[PDB]
């Protein structure tokens, strides 16, 4: 068993809790309420010839909670930074989280970007190519996901697993 601390960063409403909830519980609630404080969940996944037990810290995205964020991301093997493909604002917040992360988190932290709500493509505001370049220009992976339709949730975490010895 290889314990991996992962933290979720992103603006409110982007789907951080929905992603974890899909990953861990294989469940989606359209009426999932916001997170107050933080939420911890865990899932063990076989990767190569070793087990990866993800210790997932799903942080509350709301403004009043930013002041509590360094507590969860410090000591993290990886950080999942989530935007909402349907709101471009959520994509600039992603950049502000990346910055804080390169300044206050582990020197060697795995960066993964999730372009959540990809099922709402008919209202897309963030092209995949723009997110792919940004990810490449920061040594991060990018996957467009949908917690709703279970698209690339498992793959998002296979992305983290792949970038570790
Ligand atoms: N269509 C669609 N809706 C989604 C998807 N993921 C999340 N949502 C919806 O988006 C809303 C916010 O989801 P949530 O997971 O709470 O986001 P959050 O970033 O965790 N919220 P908070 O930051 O306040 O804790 C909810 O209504 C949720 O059902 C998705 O892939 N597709
Ligand atoms: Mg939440």
């Amino acid at each position: 068993i290889r314990e991996l601390k992962v933290c979720l960063l992103g603006d409110t409403g982007v789907g951080k809790s929905s992603i974890v909830c899909r990953f861990v519980q294989d469940h989606f609630d359209h009426n999932i309420s916001p997170t107050i404080g933080a939420s911890f969940m865990t899932k063990t996944v076989p990767c190569g010839n070793e087990l990866h037990k993800f210790l997932i810290w799903d942080t509350a995205g709301q403004e009043r909670f930013h002041s509590l964020a360094p507590m969860y991301y410090r000591g993290s093997a990886a950080a999942v930074i989530v935007y909402d493909i349907t709101k471009q604002d959520s994509f600039y917040t992603l950049k502000k989280w990346v910055k804080e992360l390169k300044e206050h988190g582990p020197e060697n932290i795995v960066m993964a970007i999730a372009g959540n709500k990809c099922d709402l493509s008919d209202i897309r505001e963030v092209p995949l190519k723009d997110a792919k370049e940004y990810a490449e220009s920061i040594g991060a992976i990018v996957v467009e996901t949908s917690a709703k339709n279970a698209i690339n949730i498992e793959e998002l975490f296979q992305g983290i697993s792949r970038q570790i010895p």
